């Protein structure tokens, strides 16, 4: 992954968001509810010293369950790490900040396409799709309007 | 699904294809290995009187069971039936004969970007997304040429 966002102000991606789209580097990964990958963001909390406390919700033993996970800043404005056995980076590729936001994790990749609302945006879908034709993604999902206002997208 | 294959030669459809590329309207169509149209094709047999023999695998109870369905033609070469309480459409969309071939089953859509060899056919899969911007796809899925040489792609 060899795109991040330049001149990120990680304040500004404060608030609500829509996990509209996501995609992965192996079917596993997103498959299954119950999937390891399949998160569903829904607010991002910059704190002041510019780490990213995260909160998400995430299929886990038969039930949607919230959690809260804080990734750290790096010397990179645009990649943070979550803190695990395994050092994960977060990657900001893009955002206008008011609409859309693509991120990927990697250790193996997933990347999701974030809106601030529960609508499809094709704009934001078309640089998602840009963003991954580099990258060997195998599975891709997106959500419709009324999943995206369910627990789960179920 | 409004992409048929004009002037079709069904016979010329015969012999190997692998299943390279999938997407369904819904994501439980191919989520799981069990997912009802998570189906790997095999070989195609199109008879004398124009009706195409299909054999597939298809995970189901815990094991990659080996299927044979007979798709029966309509007046239209490019399209076929598959008997069933109800009844499905299935759509050729576009062949060369010797690399690719896209179909799709609706009834809710499945589609798929057959190929002849176990390789990342990179042309017939750009074919078959500009084919799929048309529709309501909501779960793509890719294989690998490891994948594309074992049962269900397992
Ligand atoms: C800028 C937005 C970045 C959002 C990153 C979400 C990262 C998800 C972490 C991996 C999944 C954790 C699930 C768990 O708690 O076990
Ligand atoms: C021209 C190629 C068309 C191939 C069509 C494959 C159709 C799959 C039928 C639906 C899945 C049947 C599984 C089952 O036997 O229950």
């Amino acid at each position: 992954v060899t795109q991040t966002m330049k001149g990120l102000d990680i304040q500004k991606v404060a608030g609500t968001w829509y996990s509209l789209a996501m995609a992965a580097s192996d079917i596993s990964l997103l498959d299954a509810q119950s999937a390891p990958l399949r998160v569903y963001v829904e607010e991002l909390k910059p704190t002041p010293e510019g780490d990213l406390e995260i909160l998400l919700q995430k299929w886990e033993n038969g039930e949607c369950a919230q959690k809260k996970i804080i990734a750290e800043k790096t010397k990179i404005p645009a990649v943070f790490k979550i803190d695990a056995l395994n050092e994960n980076k977060v990657l900001v590729l893009d955002t206008d900040y008011k609409k859309y936001l693509l991120f990927c994790l990697e250790n193996s990749l997933a990347c999701q396409c974030l809106v601030r609302t529960p609508e499809v945006d094709d704009e934001a879908l078309e640089k998602f799709d840009k963003a991954l034709k580099a990258l060997p993604m195998h599975i891709r999902l997106s959500f419709n309007p009324t999943q995206l206002e369910e627990q789960c997208h179920i």
